[PDB]
RNA sequence: UUAACGAAUUUAUGGAUAAAGUUUUAGAGCUAUG
DNA sequence: CAATACCTTTTATCCATAAATTCG
DNA sequence: TTTAGGTATTG
RNA sequence: GUAGCAAGUUAAAAUAAGGCUAGUCCGUUAUCAACUUGAAAAAGUGGCACCGAGUCGGUGCUU
């Protein structure tokens, strides 16, 4: 006796209920709690607002740093351990001094100066080496024994900040000068090639090689500079090799197989000797020279400056930035003193101003500083060498900035290496541990390994060789690198859908190939002259054809089968094959690729080897790393020749299949003794298909399958497995929590129908006209020009693609009056450009039930082709225009018109259908087949979208929140109506497998527009009492039903519930705050009084708790009873939950009433006084309660008043829509009045409302379309939810925030259920 | 995922890295003047 | 108090898997 | 990428 | 304390409090009205028809 309609979105689930005759019911509901209200009537329509679902990504990123920090403090801890023994000899508490660098002198346990204890030597230090970068150069360059404390500072400073690992290989300090390296590259070629010696002459190798151009264009530009040699010639192959390019040297030496050499790819050191051996070892001296140049090129962009004087270019690059800053500061500081010495105090002394004082001491970015002084620079003289420095964006640069990190960790390691090498003679431990220390800088946990856990991390998957602690130096021995790399993918690879306990096999698995061949072979039937009836392929032939034709060639065409097997082996000269199509879709691709390498056809056939051949593909498909493949295959090396193994390691397989090994060959019928595969050959006269095998009740497969699956799962897992946005899953869970409650309301009765629906270029317009009049060559673009912001107007934009001529008439069209000209769809209702055309009269096409007629096509079949070749129309647009010559829109073509429009393509929505449908129909009849009690309809959203505009139910989002229920109601109406009149479409719209045939075009309707039967009158007749033709059921009464629908829309009571949510996540605002004497300053770490060190602020409040107890007041300390709202923060919450009372007493409460403590989540609901509602937004803040029921005449008005997208509809309807504006013109005063009583009743903001009231008074003479739209802003003041700022016309009206929660404490608390219908009300009295 | 194989983008989940920011302290501020 | 005004870490790089989506 | 709750200070 | 002037670019340390399972692990996602039952997962709990409509109001029968 009822039906449910849903409208699912990101932030709301909308829900309404419908009757046989389309009324929405009501019911008296019990009210729990101590309040005198014992009952309420509420309508069975509602919606559920909620905060969006938050993705894990934001969280996961925090995790990356969380590990990034606990691994970096470990790296420095690693250097310190190396020094600990040796350093204590030099400085007893050097490391201690650093640990406590952050403590204030009162809390410091040692000397205040870190690098050296004494005040004198530390000042000398910054005197000589102002930057660490200054020091790095000296530690690299000098030969003098430098203090061990400095060595540590430099080395630890490189290990703390490595730069990035985005390069693999090594770059050298020698390799910066490309020309110096280039000449060696030319030079070696000359010591080897006296028959064709080359001369570098005066080629500019520096400029040509290191350029932002293609790796290809630079190659050509170089050899062009040389006297003329081929890029295919050997020198170019070398030069290409330096360029990050892959060249082939086969052409020069004409080697039997191609051997290319790329410097990024792994296969280079190994590939060299396999190629190098044939030419001989003498050449190799050349190839290393080329590799060196590559390393020269690569860092040619990173370290652009001259680096000839030093082995530490990076620090040298910094030292230059420092001195330039010093130089240019004085010139800037001086030139301001010289000409403008009044602003200098603002510039260099005011921290807050974004001056240099702001740049250094204030919080001002180089982008903010550059901007602020650029005006000053150009008013004083000599400011060119400094202004060119500012446009260069290199002026008064800091050394540590945002653009670094383009630095590759290798150049740091270069300075590290130099420092170690320099000072190892002086310090023995440096020379012993040099390699041990360098690995600290170079080591990176390989991603496939994952976090190195000891079974106590969710994310980890790694495997360990020894249960001992992991360090960068013993990493290979302790960690099973390979078996981790497999576990790495195996945990992300899918499971078998039919048997979800077993792993999916590789897509190129040999067993997968056979199964995939035989499943196509079993359903092949052959008909011959000798035979009366077609017969399935029998057991021998499948096994014959496979041995004969599939092992011999990659793909098997139908002609090969009739010729090679049927005619040759069975001697049938002619035959017809029904089952297979033109060629066999399956192939034995792994067989032949494996057959070619190992070359033992006997080997691939011994079923004893199937275990061994599966393993090679699983290892080959799985693994990326060349070395690790070898480690797995070594066990196989004895079976194989040493040359056979070489090719095996190369072939890699990509992809994962669908089905398990156990499914195909493990599962066995208890009675037949046979597997899935064994039934795929030899299934008797009837050869059964794979689906058929699982779906045969005589076989144990349907019974065995069901055992694995049910062993199924709770709702979360079923919902969470859903693929798609993680917030739209929330609405799903909420939409399904809604349905389960509606059924409870209806006395635990299941409903007949359920309707679910879910909601989801400016310059493009200029370019499709720009180039389409360039190839047309017409002057209609020059004759009248237009702009890039205008073309979102349909009629203007259609003219320009049309070129000023109508496709239906062939004449020049006036630019000024497009209102009289109709926008015409090629196919009667599509509103996109692909199907939109603008002509003076839409009847010129002929019959508006017909395709644009043969009369206009013969006139204009040519003009629309000119537009196609100029991309002024799309192939779909042209093919629907010309379709008149393919007999027009065929019944079978017109069926494709409507059917494609109605069905929902979105995979998520479909899954929602299952979720609902399977949760409803638990009963099964005596047959195996399921009983379809509840019908789950998926409605497209557009249908209702047009229905409201078509039938005067206009939707305005921002006036109100009722439209969420409104769309649910209106999805419920159009849904049940479309299935009442069309049960042939049940299979198309309902998740139900009935079956629907395209053939009809039970005739039903001629008209290609599905949404016609609702219409009382239709633009060219329909009876106002509709009934299905076949059953006689009364489906739609245009007179009777439409009255209730507007009545339901214009209903003033709808249940709107905002889901209550404990707030989770970050403790507090992330920013660090400078020291204060506040008590809201949260400590950063325990030993740090925020008053001395600075701390956090602005804790988020996880939930509020209501505390009724006594507190001490005054020096008198008399105990007086207070009832107030305590904020439990996220940091607090864990501590709170263990012991509430001890925790409460710690915050200052005494004699707390434990029974009465109430935990108040965010968005919790309070009604006080005159029914005004407040939602508790914080322990200390409140939020707006109430939704304003603007009457339907205004909603319908304001949508038409706002004048949405000018007017889209038919022009004759539009005139009365325009007339509706003036007729109801006085409404504007009614709308503004509505708010005033509602403001005073609920909102309590008179301060603001008065500037509102006083603002509307002034703009009375401005047009309605301009005036009404700005009236729409005003509602945001009335909106349920938070106070936010709104602007009328030119005046911004700030928000009214409720910074007291006192009034709540004496109101009645409302606990509402998911629907909003069941409640428990609680009146609060101390 | 398609009546079947490939490719690509996007979103989701996960891993290994990087450079900034912020905070306290260390970089003896001097010279007239109470 | 209740207004009033101000505040809120960001921005890169690479690897893997999966659906869902639009092209072949 | 803007929300909407902490926070301190004023007339 | 004011007026002058010199100066500045760098560094160490922390980067959710913290937790025990002490790992070169983990600590911001999902999930949540209320009441009874539960360690939890979860299960359980709220008569109907009519007339009407400014955020649900009245009446009739059973209860």
């Amino acid at each position: 006796k009822y039906s449910i309609g849903l409208a699912i979105g990101t932030n709301s689930v909308g829900w309404a209920v419908i009757t046989d005759e389309y009324k929405v019911p009501s019911k008296k509901f019990k009210v729990l709690g101590n309040t005198d209200r014992h009952s309420i009537k509420k309508n069975l329509i509602g919606a559920l607002l909620f905060d969006s679902g938050e993705t894990a990504e934001a969280t996961r990123l925090k995790r990356t740093a969380r590990r990034r920090y606990t691994r970096r403090k470990n790296r420095i801890c690693y250097l310190q351990e190396i020094f600990s023994n040796e350093m204590a000899k030099v400085d007893d508490s050097f490391f201690h001094r650093l640990e406590e660098s952050f403590l204030v002198e009162e809390d410091k346990k040692h000397e205040r100066h870190p690098i050296f204890g004494n005040i004198v030597d530390e000042v000398a230090y910054h005197e000589k080496y102002p930057t660490i970068y200054h020091l790095r150069k000296k530690l690299v360059d000098s030969t003098d024994k430098a203090d061990l404390r400095l060595i540590y500072l430099a080395l630890a400073h490189m290990i703390k900040f490595r730069g990035h690992f985005l390069i693999e290989g090594d770059l050298n300090p020698d390799n910066s000068d490309v020309d110096k390296l280039f000449i060696q590259l030319v030079q070696t070629y000359n010591q080897l090639f006296e028959e064709n010696p080359i001369n570098a002459s005066g080629v500019d190798a520096k400029a040509i090689l290191s350029a932002r151009l293609s790796k290809s264009r630079r190659l050509e530009n170089l050899i062009a500079q040389l006297p003329g040699e081929k890029k295919n010639g050997l020198f170019g192959n070398l030069i290409a090799l330096s360029l990050g390019l892959t060249p082939n040297f086969k052409s020069n030496f004409d080697l039997a197989e191609d051997a290319k050499l790329q410097l990024s790819k792994d296969t280079y050191d190994d590939d060299l000797d396999n190629l190098l051996a044939q030419i001989g070892d003498q050449y190799a001296d050349l190839f290393l020279a080329a590799k060196n140049l590559s390393d020269a090129i690569l860092l040619s962009d990173i370290l652009r400056v001259n680096t000839e004087i030093t082995k530490a270019p990076l620090s040298a690059s910094m030292i230059k930035r420092y001195d330039e800053h010093h130089q240019d500061l004085t010139l800037l500081k001086a030139l301001v003193r010289q000409q403008l010495p009044e602003k200098y105090k603002e510039i260099f002394f005011d921290q807050s101003k974004n001056g240099y004082a702001g740049y250094i001491d204030g919080g001002a970015s180089q982008e903010e500083f550059y901007k602020f002084i650029k005006p000053i620079l150009e008013k004083m003289d000599g400011t060119e060498e400094l202004l060119v420095k500012l446009n260069r964006e290199d002026l008064l640069r800091k050394q540590r900035t945002f653009d670094n990190g383009s630095i590759p960790h290798q150049i740091h390691l270069g300075e590290l290496h130099a420092i170690l090498r320099r000072q190892e003679d002086f310090y023995p431990f440096l020379k012993d541990n040099r390699e041990k220390i360098e690995k600290i800088l170079t080591f990176r946990i390989p991603y496939y390994v994952g976090p190195l856990a000891r079974g106590n991390s969710r994310f980890a998957w790694m495997t360990r060789k020894s249960e001992e602690t992991i360090t960068p130096w013993n990493f290979e021995e302790v960690v099973d690198k390979g078996a981790s790399a497999q576990s790495f993918i195996e945990r992300m690879t899918n499971f078998d859908k039919n048997l979800p306990n077993e792993k999916v096999l590789p897509k190129h698995s040999l067993l997968y190939e056979y199964f995939t061949v035989y499943n196509e072979l079993t359903k092949v039937k052959y008909v011959t002259e000798g035979m009366r009836k077609p017969a399935f392929l029998s057991g021998e032939q499948k096994k014959a054809i496979v041995d004969l034709l599939f092992k011999t060639n990659r793909k098997v065409t139908v002609k090969q089968l009739k010729e090679d097997y049927f005619k040759k082996i069975e001697c049938f000269d002619s035959v017809e094959i029904s089952g297979v199509e033109d060629r066999f879709n399956a192939s034995l691709g792994t067989y032949h690729d494996l057959l070619k390498i190992i070359k033992d056809k006997d080997f691939l056939d011994n079923e004893e080897n199937e275990d061994i051949l599966e393993d090679i593909v699983l290892t080959l498909t799985l693994f990326e790393d060349r070395e690790m493949i070898e480690e797995r295959l070594k066990t196989y090396a004895h079976l194989f020749d040493d040359k056979v193994m070489k090719q095996l390691k190369r072939r890699r397989y990509t992809g994962w299949g669908r089905l398990s090994r156990k499914l195909i060959n493990g599962i066995r019928d208890k009675q037949s003794g046979k597997t899935i595969l064994d039934f795929l050959k030899s299934d008797g006269f009837a050869n059964r298909n794979f689906m058929q095998l699982i779906h045969d009740d005589s076989l144990t497969f349907k019974e065995d399958i069901q055992k694995a699956q049910v062993s199924g799962d709770s709702l979360h897992e079923h919902i969470a497995n859903l693929a798609g946005s993680p917030a739209i899953k929330k609405g799903i869970l909420q939409t399904v929590k809604v349905v389960d409650e509606l059924v409870k309301v209806m006395g635990r009765h299941k409903p007949e129908n359920i309707v679910i629906e879910m909601a989801r270029n400016s310059r493009e317009r200029m370019k499709r006209i720009e180039e389409g009049i360039k190839e047309l060559g017409s002057q209609i673009l020059k004759e009248h020009p237009v702009e890039n912001t205008q073309l979102q107007n349909e009629k203007l934009y259609l003219y320009y693609l049309q070129n000023g001529r109508d496709m239906y008439v062939d004449q020049e069209l006036d630019i000024n009056r497009l209102s009289d000209y109709d926008v015409d769809a090629i196919v009667p209702q599509d509103d996109s450009i692909d199907n939109k055309v603008l002509t003076r009269s839409d009847k010129n096409r002929g019959k508006s039930d017909n395709v644009p007629s043969e009369e206009v096509v013969k006139k204009m079949k040519n003009y629309w082709r000119q537009l196609l070749n100029a991309k002024l129309i799309t192939q779909r647009k042209f093919d629907n225009l010309t379709k008149a010559e393919r007999g027009g829109l065929s019944e079978l073509d017109k069926a494709g018109f409507i059917k494609r429009q109605l069905v929902e393509t979105r995979q998520i929505t479909k899954h929602v259908a299952q979720i609902l449908d399977s949760r409803m129909n638990t009963k099964y009849d005596e047959n195996d087949k399921l009983i379809r009690e509840v019908k789950v309809i998926t409605l497209k959203s557009k249908l209702v979208s047009d229905f409201r505009k078509d039938f005067q139910f206009y939707k305005v989002r921002e006036i109100n929140n009722y439209h969420h229920a409104h769309d649910a109601y209106l999805n419920a109406v159009v849904g049940t109506a479309l299935i009442k009149k069309y049960p042939k479409l049940e299979s198309e719209f309902v998740y139900g497998d009935k079956v629907y045939d395209v053939r009809k075009m039970a005739k039903y309707f001629f008209y290609s527009n599905i949404m016609n039967f609702f219409k009382t009158e239709i633009t060219l007749k329909r009876p106002l009492i509709e009934t299905n033709g076949e059953t006689g059921e009364i489906v739609w009464d245009k007179g009777r039903d439409f009255a209730t629908v507007r009545k339901v829309l214009s209903m003033p009571q709808v249940n709107i519930v905002k889901k209550t949510e404990v707030q989770t996540g970050g403790f507090s605002k992330e920013s660090i705050l400078p020291k204060r004497n506040s008590d809201k300053l949260i400590a950063r770490k325990k030993d740090w009084d925020p008053k001395k060190y600075g701390g956090f602020d602005s804790p988020t409040v996880a939930y509020s708790v209501l505390v009724v107890a006594k507190v001490e007041k005054g020096k008198s300390k008399k105990l007086k009873s207070v009832k107030e709202l305590l904020g439990i923060t996220i940091m607090e919450r864990s501590s709170f939950e263990k012991n509430p009372i001890d925790f409460l007493e710690a915050k200052g409460y005494k004699e707390v009433k434990k029974d009465l403590i109430i935990k108040l989540p965010k968005y919790s609901l309070f009604e006080l006084e005159n029914g005004r509602k407040r939602m508790l937004a914080s322990a200390g803040e409140l939020q707006k309660g109430n939704e304003l029921a603007l009457p339907s005449k205004y909603v319908n008005f304001l949508y038409l008043a706002s004048h949405y997208e000018k007017l889209k509809g038919s022009p004759e309807d539009n005139e009365q829509k325009q007339l509706f504006v003036e007729q109801h013109k006085h409404y504007l005063d009614e709308i503004i009045e509505q708010i005033s009583e509602f403001s005073k009743r609920v909102i309590l903001a008179d301060a603001n409302l008065d500037k509102v009231l006083s603002a509307y008074n002034k703009h009375r003479d401005k047009p309605i379309r301009e005036q009404a739209e700005n009236i729409i802003h005003l509602f945001t003041l009335t909106n349920l939810g938070a106070p936010a700022a709104f602007k009328y016309f030119d005046t911004t009206i700030d928000r009214k925030r409720y910074t007291s929660t006192k009034e709540v404490l004496d109101a009645t608390l409302i606990h509402q259920s998911i629907t909003g219908l069941y409640e428990t009300r609680i009146d609060l009295s101390q």
